[PDB]
């Protein structure tokens, strides 16, 4: 599905935009933009990549990666470097048309705990997906079991009172449905883990 809307653009913020994504560097040729907070939809789309054609005719390929409270319908904030290989940036403001694409990212996903996690409080981002993510569960069984976990507005997926271990395995789903498992991950406060595959 396409969408069309205006673009603006904006000094961008991706270590400290709304999704959260401290200490991640987008991916070769991978711009940020921001999306309108009528779209937020709880950080359902935080990290999801665009395709975005501008009035030249060419695209460029853009990371979700905050959120923008003072746009519109469908209205894009793109990262000032996105913007110009669009139209020249005094231009302000440009008519794109945009749809959600696969981000073309051929390294692993890596899950990073959230600043103060623990046994007693779980909150876990997964960064660097090719596909958008569709939830994040957690098993403290082997897999016996999978234990749901809630997306916060900042693109974390939390549970609060914990699951009661330091160590967890974790199944990651796209919004395709595909599944990806890490096993034996840490919950300590900040610290992060690598997969060994992508969407």
């Amino acid at each position: 599905s396409s969408y069309a809307g205006p673009a603006t653009w904006y000094e961008g913020n991706v270590a400290g935009g709304t999704c959260s994504f401290s200490g991640y560097t987008l991916a070769p040729g991978i711009f940020g933009t921001a999306l309108t907070d009528s779209s937020w939809s709880d950080a359902a789309h935080c990290g999801a990549c665009i395709s975005v054609k501008g009035p030249s005719g060419n695209s460029i390929k853009v990371m979700i990666v905050d959120e923008c409270p003072g746009c519109g319908t469908n209205h894009l904030d793109l990262f000032e470097d996105a913007f110009a290989q669009l139209a020249a940036t005094s231009v302000g403001v440009i008519n794109v048309d945009w749809s959600f694409v696969p981000c073309g990212i051929d390294t692993p996903i890596t899950l990073k705990n959230k600043d103060g996690t623990s046994a007693y409080w779980f909150s876990m981002q997964v960064v660097n997906a090719n596909e958008p993510v569709a939830s994040l569960e957690v098993s403290t069984d082997g897999g016996s079991t999978w234990q749901s976990t809630t997306r916060t507005y900042y693109n974390y997926f939390e549970k609060q009172s914990g699951f009661g271990t330091d160590t967890v395995d974790v199944r990651i789903t796209s919004t395709s449905g595909a599944t990806i498992t890490v096993k034996n991950v840490s919950c300590q406060s900040e610290s992060t883990t690598t997969a060994s595959s992508n969407f």
